[PDB]
């Protein structure tokens, strides 16, 4: 039957395996996929890997079903995005007066929403920074710095992180988008995980 | 009014945000501008963020005013360059007679002095590589490597660091770099922040 | 005569220089040569820097003598590689049923050995990805992953990491890659450092 996704820590006396839904359900503006896993670093718990996430801002994050997250990536949100339509310097910041200075929401720079789709795998140490969607099934080089938009089934890699190749043929990844494997009942997942596997399923 | 620049911490119960000038003042060769500020990720102080900057190499770092260094920047001077017309090894590092072959003066590459202009924003865990110059008003991307320069007002990111777009057009900028608003006393400033972070402050 | 390539730290007082073969030798699936040395970045030995090396997936890693390794620099074996044929989730690390999903040897994807020339220096923090050959004398900018083979005698870095310019003219690299002073006998070595450093070895 699989393990249960509502563990955060799946396997029993294993802490780096960590089911991320669980971890995130308390938070605000994140939606995540079931059995979604971060492999972690040092323990770390993957709440910490979620940077600069201001329910203020309204930016979302969400993550697909069974994503593989590798240790030490992070996700960067809107929070530390500066006022840019002059100085960036943020006297506000620095009060005594210049409070008075506070960029007004509508001023702050927004890049929008954060979406990582399904069967997603996302390498060691990879950032991934502001509005950025990642396709159902893509693969991500670790060490990457993803700053725009990557497509599904799209092997990745680089700083900015840009699409390399295709995994598979485009009659095969019209297949897999279309079937979306990934949103079948549980049961029906675990009677072809080897047809999952080896991409027999659209056969 | 604002803080005193010459307060190590300006925030009060802020032990991380870190003006550079008092921080850096200890420091040979090193030339900081006023308010430029260091937003500490643990409370490590910026002098340990400036790396291989030795005395008798004899490069200077300068930063300018009003710039904004995120979390985990480094900045890279030229203590780590290895000799390079034939083997890069450095045989004299290891003595036991190898010290014979310490190189002379002349002999290591000295990529040049380091300049940081003012109002600059450089994201975190930047690599700034030896001898680069970054124009006042750029922005440098998080996670960047520069290894070149970076015109002003240039938006830049990536490993190795590209310029991506002018953040203006061209006469903005130019009347911008002629009214250098951050030469001003700051009780000149303080009159007109809000012009300054809207661009309005050409007119 | 210089210093002793089976001292772990060959420098008396200095517990940061370290020579990597003597650390190394230990390990099945690694072949070091003498005087290559790392640089430690927190006084961790080298051999914590070789991630996921795995001795039954039978990939190898080789490095040349007279290498310098920069701090940090890590070398990333085969051992982390999702299967890819078709989903990259690991259902098999969960245990509770889906342990029957363990993917066999042969159908982890393996990129190759990964082989260091000689008199190579790999700068700080460097990342050098599975599968990757460098080629003697190459110069590997800090902050780079690699990705893929880089020739003897190129300046390479980025991410991904280019080849960026040759540091000889060919004539040059083809002398010094038929002279290998590397494997010269050690006095001859000795009685020529500085020719080796100036490159006259050529003449
Ligand atoms: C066997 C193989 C080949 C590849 C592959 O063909 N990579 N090609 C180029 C490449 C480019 C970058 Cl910017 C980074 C990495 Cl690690 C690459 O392998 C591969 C790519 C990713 Br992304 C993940 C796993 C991979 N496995
Ligand atoms: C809304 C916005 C857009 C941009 C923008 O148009 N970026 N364009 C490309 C881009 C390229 C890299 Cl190499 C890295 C990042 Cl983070 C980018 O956004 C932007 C760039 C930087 Br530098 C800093 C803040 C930014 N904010
Ligand atoms: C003086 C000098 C110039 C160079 C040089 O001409 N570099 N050119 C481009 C460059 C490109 C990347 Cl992607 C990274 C760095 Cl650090 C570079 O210097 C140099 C390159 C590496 Br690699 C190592 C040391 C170097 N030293």
């Amino acid at each position: 039957m699989g393990p249960n996704p509502m563990k955060m820590y799946p396997i029993e006396g294993n802490k780096s395996v960590q089911f991320i839904k669980p971890i995130l359900e308390k938070l605000e503006n994140v939606e995540v996929g079931e059995y979604s896993y971060y492999d972690s670093k040092n323990g770390e718990t993957f709440d910490k890997q979620i940077l600069y996430h201001y329910p203020i801002l309204n930016d979302k994050l969400k993550i697909g079903k069974f994503c593989s997250i590798g240790p030490g990536v992070t996700i960067i949100m809107n929070g530390a995005n500066h006022r840019m339509d002059g100085s960036t310097y943020p006297f506000n910041l620095f009060g005594n007066g210049w409070e008075k200075h506070m960029p007004k929401l509508d001023q702050l720079p927004i890049k929008g929403d954060t979406i990582i789709g399904n069967d997603v795998w996302i390498g060691k140490d990879v950032v991934i920074m502001p509005g950025v969607k990642i396709g159902d099934g893509a693969i991500v080089a670790a060490n990457s710095v993803v700053v725009k938009d990557i497509a599904p089934y799209m092997l990745a890699g680089g700083n900015p992180a840009n699409e390399i190749k295709q995994r598979f043929d485009q009659d095969t990844i019209n297949q897999l988008l279309d079937i979306k494997w990934w949103n079948w009942p549980i049961d029906i997942i675990n009677e072809n995980i080897d047809k999952i596997l080896d991409n027999s399923i659209i056969r």
